């Protein structure tokens, strides 16, 4: 029933959900098997003439997020999982899997102009998929608001298949290979978007967590320069939890160890050309070799495996000093928190119980750091439980003497200190800011670290208004206060400003605050980024 005439000329048709219009699967790229693993994406060469695209395609491979070198009980269960028929039927993936999804509100004809929102799933570049990331509350909110916006999503290469660094990674030119995947995606909205009723010249960028980190690379990509046939290929972004990504190039240290622990894994510890020796190996060996290497929720945590890493060529540099240095894009931003980012990753390590634990798991964690530099960051962040995240909590949570205090650490320098620091030296546009407090009291876990997903694609609730109604005026008319919401938005031009610069949320709703706490830990961490890489 609906249908789409491409740029090429080609004509398929999609699925109408009554709700909404979609074109589920349409492949944007060759697939990055056999010898093209680990390298660029080629652009789809094909006909899609008269095919039908009404169901998403597979999710590139999935790394078991307890992966580890080590055996384990819980590697062990999620390999369990992961591997079952009954898993592999409702989630399947497949290398082949670089497809990419349009939804649009109904009744949405080719040259409607509307504004496109392009999704970039968060999975800590280890797994995910576009399919989880339901575009319905979206869309649906934006037509009762009267700003009717075309949802846009994209799969990509994660983990070793798309995030493999070394030596011979950088010499061949295949850094990055997930962040060109997106990329593509971006070219392919372009030049097909129109067909579908897009604007391509109002597009607005945004992904959670990793797909956040994401939306920073490509403000950072080539030097700042987002262009596409000369013209920018989105005028503004959008980053829920996640500034730069704090890591070492791609032929640095960590990024080398890992690549020949994989090769071993993988079998190829005695090929001369182990990249080669990699790309012949089955998927199941693949498969196998990375579920060896530590996983997201493994003991390891932030200091992930796979992840984007400045190669030179497209992230020029350290990407604290490309933000330092003006070399990004000039757009306008909303770039916000949930209050407690780290305590999803501090449930990995806690068996480190004592202040001679804690001051060993950061020193194994951030190799750069002096002990002086680990001695000021323990003091910006006491073993004082009633300190740490879940913040304001007192002496709950206390599951560990240690494990509020990690929580505090790894959510500031991953998410909620970093953003501080890209907004206090980014000029090139309009930036606007949050932070959430929606889920306070919730133990354990406070407001953690990803429930935003689940106001904006699942539930309503008081967060919704910001995560659908303002992002979704933004994407119109690049201010979030056209939503029409009670609270005005205050623009952020720096944390020492003296005014409310942060929209915050709370169970009841809306109000504003001001970003100036821990600010030890800002400078314990940031006064030398570059001490604290993975
Ligand atoms: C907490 O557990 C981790 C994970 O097992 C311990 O680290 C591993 O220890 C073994 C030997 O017991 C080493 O061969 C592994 O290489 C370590 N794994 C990693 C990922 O580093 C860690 O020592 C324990 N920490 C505390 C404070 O007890
Ligand atoms: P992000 O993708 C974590 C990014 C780590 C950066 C270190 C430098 O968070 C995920 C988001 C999805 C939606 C749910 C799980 C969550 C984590 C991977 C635990
Ligand atoms: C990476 O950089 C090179 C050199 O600047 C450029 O030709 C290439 O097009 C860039 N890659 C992408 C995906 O933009
Ligand atoms: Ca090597
Ligand atoms: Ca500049």
């Amino acid at each position: 029933a609906p249908t789409a005439t491409l740029a090429n000329g080609d004509t398929i048709t999609g699925l109408n959900a009554i709700i909404n219009e979609a074109f589920l699967g349409i492949p944007f790229a060759e697939p990055p098997v056999g010898n093209l693993r680990f390298k660029d994406p080629v652009p789809y060469s094909g006909s899609l003439d008269g095919q039908k695209f009404t169901s998403y395609g597979p999710s590139c491979m999935q790394q078991n997020p307890e992966g580890t070198y080590e055996e384990n009980l819980p590697k062990a269960a999620l390999d369990l999982v992961m591997q079952s028929k009954v898993f592999e039927a409702v989630s399947p993936s497949s290398e082949d899997c670089l497809t990419i999804n349009v939804v649009r509100p109904p009744g949405t004809k080719a040259g409607a102009n509307l504004p496109v929102m392009l999704w970039i799933f968060g999975g800590g570049f280890e797994v995910g998929g576009t399919s989880t990331f339901p575009p319905a509350q979206m869309i649906t909110k934006s037509i009762a608001m009267g700003k009717p916006i075309i949802h846009v999503s994209v799969n990509y290469r994660v983990s070793s298949w798309g995030f493999l660094a070394g030596d011979e990674i950088k010499a061949e030119g295949s850094a990055n290979a997930g962040l060109k995947d997106q990329r593509l995606g971006m070219q392919w909205v372009a030049d097909n978007i129109a067909a579908f009723g897009g604007d391509p010249t109002k597009v607005t960028i945004f992904g959670e967590s990793a797909g956040s980190m994401s939306v920073m690379c490509h403000i950072l990509w080539n030097d700042g320069d987002n262009t596409y046939k000369g013209k920018p290929l989105f005028r503004a972004g959008i980053m829920q939890s996640g500034a730069m990504v704090p890591s070492d190039a791609v032929d640095g240290i960590y990024g080398n160890e890992i690549f020949d622990l994989l090769a071993s894994n993988a079998g190829c510890g005695s090929a001369s050309d182990k990249l080669a020796c990699l790309r012949g190996v089955s998927s199941d060996t693949l498969e196998d070799a990375t579920n060896n290497t530590p996983g997201f929720l493994a003991y390891s945590s932030l200091r992930l495996s796979y992840l984007p890493r400045p190669d030179g060529v497209n992230i020029t540099d350290d990407m604290y000093a490309l933000v330092r240095e003006g070399k990004y894009a000039n757009i306008p931003v909303i770039i916000g928190d949930q209050n407690d980012e780290g305590t999803f990753f501090g449930t990995s390590s806690l068996n480190v119980t004592t202040d001679a634990q804690a001051r060993e798991y950061f020193k194994q964690s951030f190799v750069h750091a002096s002990d002086a530099e680990i001695d000021t960051l323990m003091t910006a962040y006491p073993g004082d439980i009633t300190q740490g995240s879940p913040f304001d909590t007192g002496i709950l949570n206390a599951l560990t003497p240690q494990f509020k205090r990690i929580s505090a650490v790894l959510g500031d320098l991953g998410f909620t200190l970093a953003r501080r620091y890209f907004l206090n030296h980014y000029t090139g546009g309009t930036k606007y800011s949050f932070l959430s407090k929606q889920l306070s009291g919730l133990p354990v876990l406070g407001t953690f670290h990803s429930n935003d997903i689940v106001f904006q694609d699942y539930l309503l609730g008081s967060g919704s208004l910001i995560y659908n109604n303002a992002f979704i005026a933004f994407a119109t008319d690049l201010d979030p206060n056209t939503a029409g919401l009670l609270v005005k938005w205050p623009e952020y031009t720096s944390s020492s400003q003296s005014g409310n610069n942060l929209m915050m949320i709370n169970a009841l709703g809306l109000y504003t605050g001001k970003d100036n706490f821990r600010t030890a830990g800002y400078d314990a961490l940031f006064s030398n980024p570059p001490s604290f890489f993975v």
